[PDB]
């Protein structure tokens, strides 16, 4: 059980009350949350913990944008989670009008919550960001959206894939590295590029990723697999290795363990690559805070995941005989 896994990672935002104010009322505003079930829903998936224990850099309004985002992410993806994520087509199509914000095509007045919601997130990102930003996150978004139609292929095959295609899968649907440049975004930073693609930097921000997909893919493995979903770490290596469930739980963990042993190797030789690269003391210190902010990504997403009853309670308030949300917000 999800209660006897831990995974051997190492504070919290002072926003954590403020933003629960703040992200009630968005969630409300833009029309992403409703009144009844789906508030008490989303209510106890705690947001606002998730930014705070996951963003603990961010401070005020980038902690507001820190929830507001995760907000999107976490109503977003459940509206797959019925007809929509059997229909690669329609998933598509409802995916390429998101996308179409993210390139410059504002939805206009009366579009839909989930349209809506990410034009407001996406405007206050990039809003005073650096411009090299803004390029890469965009094509993040990008990749976050165009993923979802490939995991709708996938659960109609009804066959895990082998572990490159379920990460190329997975690191799309989940986000891929938009945590981290939110992270980035919300502490007031801008990694130089020299430090960015170092391959030191470069192997770091896939680890972090990895390690928190992953730790995820165990957590939300029951309400998943009821689902025919098959873009879960554990489901990929029992599948691939014939092995129990239980072998599976333990290789994936392992998959875990040594991408935190490899992050924390290479995070020692980044003051040494800085000086190398002969940055300013000021860049170092920037650097220095994406280091912490990806260190903070991997440790602060695992505890709120202990402590949310997202994982512990769809089950039995969503039963996989029905859709996974009860009220559809998104327009297909
Ligand atoms: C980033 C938020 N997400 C993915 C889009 C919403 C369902 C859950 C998640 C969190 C952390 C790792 C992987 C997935
Ligand atoms: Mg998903
Ligand atoms: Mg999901
Ligand atoms: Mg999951």
């Amino acid at each position: 059980m999800p209660q006897d896994i831990d995974f051997g990672l190492p504070g919290i935002s002072p926003g954590l009350e403020a933003t629960r104010r703040h992200n009630l009322g968005w969630v409300r505003r833009l029309g992403l949350v409703g009144d009844g079930p789906s508030l008490a829903w989303y209510t106890s998936w705690d947001m606002p913990r998730l930014a705070a224990c996951g963003f603990p850099h961010a401070r005020g309004a980038a902690l507001d944008l820190c929830a507001d985002a995760m907000a999107f992410f976490f109503v977003f993806d459940d509206q797959f989670d019925g007809p929509l994520g059997r229909d690669p087509a329609r998933a598509a199509r409802v995916c390429r009008r998101l996308t179409g914000i993210v390139h410059g095509a504002g939805p206009g007045p009366g579009a839909d919550a989930c349209s809506a919601a990410f034009a407001d997130v996406w405007a206050r990102s990039t809003d005073g960001a650096h411009p090299g930003w803004v390029a890469r996150t965009a094509h993040e978004w990008e990749y976050y959206f165009a993923a979802q139609a490939h995991e709708a292929i996938n659960r109609l095959r009804g066959t895990p894939g082998d572990m490159e295609s379920y990460l190329q899968v997975r690191r799309g649907i989940a986000g891929t590295d938009l945590p981290l440049s939110l992270g980035e975004r919300a502490a007031g930073i801008t990694v130089p590029a020299a430090a960015f693609h170092s391959p030191q930097l470069r192997i770091m921000r896939e680890a972090a990723i990895d390690v928190t997909l992953m730790c995820n893919d165990v957590y939300s493995l029951e309400k998943e697999e009821a689902r025919g979903d098959m873009d879960n770490l554990v489901l990929v290596i029992e599948h691939a290795r014939r092995c129990t469930r239980d072998e599976a739980v333990t290789a994936a963990r392992g998959e875990v363990a040594r991408r935190v042993i490899r992050f924390e190797q290479l995070a020692r030789e980044v003051p040494a690559l800085c000086a190398q690269l002969g940055l300013s003391a000021v860049e170092r210190a920037h650097v220095d805070t994406y280091l912490g902010v990806m260190e903070a990504w991997m440790s602060g997403y695992h505890a709120w995941q202990t402590q949310t009853r997202r994982y512990t309670g769809a089950p039995h308030v969503l039963p996989s005989t029905g859709p996974g949300y009860f009220d559809e917000v998104l327009p297909t």
